[PDB]
């Protein structure tokens, strides 16, 4: 079967569901894990090397900081856009601080469903460069998949565009979710930009409090997998109870609540719409 690699939970998950069984699929970052900042394993090098194709966000999720996919497909001797392709390849990417130069790009770009559906044509186009004998097979497969996020994306866009404008804010630890904020409509506020090294000192907290306390909005969320002590503490501070624990960069575990890309977003969407609308 076809060698394939993938770097985090997400991609893995949307490159079975495009793939199943026809594959030998390894991922690199464990569900719940980091995958801004991993260091692969011995078993993740000798998966690389023997890889047929591999596949990983870009936008400098794991290119950015220590680098590690970088030195990885060095190491295994891999070739961009042959042995290995990004999935975000298409999106409309967003700039932190709105400055369009490369590596700047914010790598969340997962987080509204259009962009889900491009990871999985990129993950399908390469399967079938690759492995030509199951094409209809993959093409089969996105065509499901993507009518299945797209009915999630137009029916949680509707959810959006209900709720009063003077509560839509979304409100997190990190700064996230623009591409949340871009596709739904709904305003990003935070504690801590992307790449800060400060995460959550009291002059971060101060200022969002500061903003907040200007708002109507009447709920707070935090992510799965940062510290929550600060987002307590705004929220103590506005006294805006924090509706939800919400997911960020990856899936849950097999058997829970958000255990597949489709899932982990469709529990963000769904939490997301009923904490703004209190």
């Amino acid at each position: 079967k076809l060698k394939v690699v993938a770097t985090n939970s997400i991609i893995a998950d949307i490159t079975k569901n495009i793939a199943g069984d026809k594959i030998d699929l390894h991922s690199i970052v464990p569900i719940g894990q980091d995958p801004h900042e991993y260091e692969p394993l011995p078993e993740d090098v000798k998966k690389t090397s023997e890889a047929d194709l591999i596949f990983y966000n870009g936008i400098n999720l794991e290119t950015g900081g220590n680098a590690w996919f970088t030195k990885l497909v060095e190491n295994a001797k891999k070739t961009e856009n042959k042995d290995y392709f990004a999935v975000s390849d298409g999106v409309d990417v967003i700039y932190l601080e709105g400055q369009n130069e490369k590596g700047k790009e914010d790598p969340h770009a997962w987080l509204n469903l259009e962009n889900g559906i491009i990871f999985a044509k990129n993950i399908a186009k390469q399967l079938s460069a690759k492995d030509p004998n199951n094409k209809e097979f993959y093409e089969k497969n996105l065509k499901e998949y993507t009518d299945k996020l797209d009915k999630l994306d137009k029916e949680s866009k509707d959810k959006f565009n209900k709720i009063p404008a003077e509560k839509k804010l979304i409100v997190t630890s990190q700064g996230a979710f623009k591409y949340f904020s871009k596709a739904y409509g709904v305003p990003s506020a935070y504690i801590w930009e992307i790449n800060t090294e400060e995460e959550g000192t009291p002059e971060q907290i101060k200022t969002l409090v500061e903003k907040l306390r200007q708002t109507k909005v009447p709920s707070l969320f935090v992510e799965s997998s940062v510290d929550d002590r600060p987002m307590k503490t705004v929220s103590q501070d506005t006294n805006i109870p924090i509706y939800a624990q919400i997911f960020t960069d990856s899936i849950a575990e097999q058997g829970k609540e958000g255990d597949s890309y489709y899932s982990m977003m469709k529990y963000n969407l769904d939490k997301i719409a009923e904490g703004l609308a209190k």
